[PDB]
């Protein structure tokens, strides 16, 4: 599909058996999800943006389906206000910017 | 151009007569540049990101040339971690997400 940017580019994703709305975010290196109790091992991480840093839990090799396009990779879970699909998964679904 | 996302989508912009590097950021409503001087009146504003809220200066109707494409719109100036081109100007240059 083509998604214009008049509004926030929110799409449906599925992770850990939950459907969620997430921002397709070219400015995000990593994927950051709102607090959710995922099973598995994780590693602590700090990530920075506007306002400073938040603490997140890094989970690896997590399957994520984004608008019916399958992906699998690292997901960071923490107190973000919005679910953010970052470049680590955007590349996997063949997402590009075009103008 | 078509820009893939295995690297950060950084591009050269021209603003207030100066060249800068900025990140094409579909996850940002608004364009936010690191501290700099711009001519004209600005209004104090606050914006929030993943780490909390910051104070910015809002400049309206500012010409910005982005990777050769002209935009004229709102530019926020303040302590962002990197220069970001948000949807307000990405729409002006006809930028879309595609997959
Ligand atoms: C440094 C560039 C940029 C500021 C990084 N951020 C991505 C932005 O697209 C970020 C995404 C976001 C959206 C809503 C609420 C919080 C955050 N946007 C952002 O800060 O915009 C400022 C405000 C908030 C939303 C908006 O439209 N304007 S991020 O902080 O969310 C982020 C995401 C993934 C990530 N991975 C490693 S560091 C890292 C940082």
């Amino acid at each position: 599909p083509q998604i214009t940017l008049w509004k926030r580019p929110l799409v449906t994703i599925r992770i850990g058996g939950q459907l969620k709305e997430a921002l397709l975010d070219t400015g995000a290196d990593d994927t950051v999800l709102e607090e959710m109790n995922l099973p598995g091992k994780w590693k602590p991480k700090m990530i920075g943006g506007i306002g400073g840093f938040i603490k997140v839990r890094q989970y690896d090799q997590i399957p994520i389906e984004i608008c019916g396009h399958k992906a699998i990779g690292t997901v960071l879970v923490g107190p973000t206000p919005v679910n953010i699909i970052g470049r680590n998964l955007l590349t996997q679904i063949g997402c590009t910017l075009n103008f």
